[PDB]
């Protein structure tokens, strides 16, 4: 079988709805995050999730050699936090987590506390496939949050979840 | 660090949110499909997604060895075939694939030509995480889908999209 276009894999794909969540970290390579929604759960026994992330992001290597990470997934107020995160604005990395929000729980790695889930993680294996690496993480702590209404992200734009 | 308790790893994923397929195959081993929300892209050269699912599972023994299988994300109106393909009413397997909204496209496996997005693809690699199979598959046809607001999952429930 041959593969389809590239192009045509991307076009199909923005038709899926995902949700949206912030990958960051910290340790002595430096602070660093991005915007990922190609993100899910794995297993829940060790507890492990699995991140894909392009290669040629700043972030990235970053991740990769401080060895800990989160996993944010944003609530339906936060598409300024996506969007920042995605480089919109070109906000230094540092300068990302300059708000209060953004606190540390087990590893060091920023955890956003307010965010619908923030899950502090260890990396435990990396699988490199095409341009980008799959990052499974083993979860080692998680936050408390009380407001959960989704931002989920749709034919290129931010949405969040109705009835039905 | 110690890992968090599978029960409070299940917990806050409940507070998350996923868009909900169905993975499906036919081919010498027979047909068979499951419902799956643990999905993502990965990179678009060559175009390969992935999938988490449980090995303990009917479905993972015939997609292994039928080596081929779709991924259709499911729209707004489906979530009866969610649930049904979730084991809800106890549907035997080969009876699950009565409408004819699914066909074959090439690899022979069914299609859903209905949902807001649906992937023919081959198994490429797979990696074992605890009691699931990661399943990298590449794409090799798509539907041409018809517009489509997709089907999530978030808090136990089925939802869909609307704006900001
Ligand atoms: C909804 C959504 C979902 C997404 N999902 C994913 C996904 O799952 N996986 C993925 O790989 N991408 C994903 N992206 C893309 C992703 O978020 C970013 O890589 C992309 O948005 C590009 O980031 P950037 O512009 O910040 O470029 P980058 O080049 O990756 O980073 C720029 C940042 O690095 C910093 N920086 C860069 N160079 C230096 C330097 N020489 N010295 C000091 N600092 C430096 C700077 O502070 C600058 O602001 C997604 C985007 C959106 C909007
Ligand atoms: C919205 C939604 C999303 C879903 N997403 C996924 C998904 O991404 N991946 C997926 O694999 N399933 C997923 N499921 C489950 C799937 O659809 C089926 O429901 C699967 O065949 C479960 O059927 P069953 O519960 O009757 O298990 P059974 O009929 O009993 O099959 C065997 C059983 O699974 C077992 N088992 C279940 N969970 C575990 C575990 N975590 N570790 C070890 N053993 C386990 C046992 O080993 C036991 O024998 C999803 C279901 C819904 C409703
Ligand atoms: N990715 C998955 O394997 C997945 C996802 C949802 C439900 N299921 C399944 O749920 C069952 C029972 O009900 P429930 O309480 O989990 O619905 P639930 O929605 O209440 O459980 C919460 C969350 O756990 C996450 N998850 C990751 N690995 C999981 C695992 N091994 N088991 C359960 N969840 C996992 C999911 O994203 C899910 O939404 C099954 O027998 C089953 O196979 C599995
Ligand atoms: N998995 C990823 O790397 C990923 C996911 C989403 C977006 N992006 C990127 O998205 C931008 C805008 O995204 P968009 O949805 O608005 O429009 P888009 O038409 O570029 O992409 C549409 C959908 O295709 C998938 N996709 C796009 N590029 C991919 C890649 N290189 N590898 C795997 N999947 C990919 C994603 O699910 C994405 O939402 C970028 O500038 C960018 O680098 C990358």
């Amino acid at each position: 079988f041959e593969t389809v276009a590239s192009f045509d894999f991307r076009d199909a794909l923005s038709k899926a709805s995902t949700p949206v969540t912030v990958v960051a970290t910290n340790g002595p390579f430096g602070l660093a995050g991005l915007t990922c929604s190609a993100v899910c759960s794995v297993c829940d026994r060790p507890p492990t999730v699995l991140l894909c992330i392009n290669r040629k992001s700043y972030a990235a290597g970053i991740i990769k050699s401080n060895g800990v990470l989160s996993v944010n997934w944003l609530a339906a107020g936060q598409a300024v936090i996506s969007q920042t995160f995605a480089g919109v604005g070109s906000v230094p990395m540092e300068e990302r987590f300059a708000d209060k929000g953004w606190q540390t729980i087990a590893t060091g790695a920023p955890y956003r506390m307010d965010a619908a889930v923030s899950f502090d993680c260890t990396i435990a294996n990396i699988v490199d496939v095409g341009s980008h690496s799959v990052i499974f993480a083993e979860v080692v702590a998680r936050n408390h949050a009380e407001e959960c209404t989704p931002l989920i992200y749709h034919r290129r734009q931010y949405a969040t979840t109705r009835s039905l």
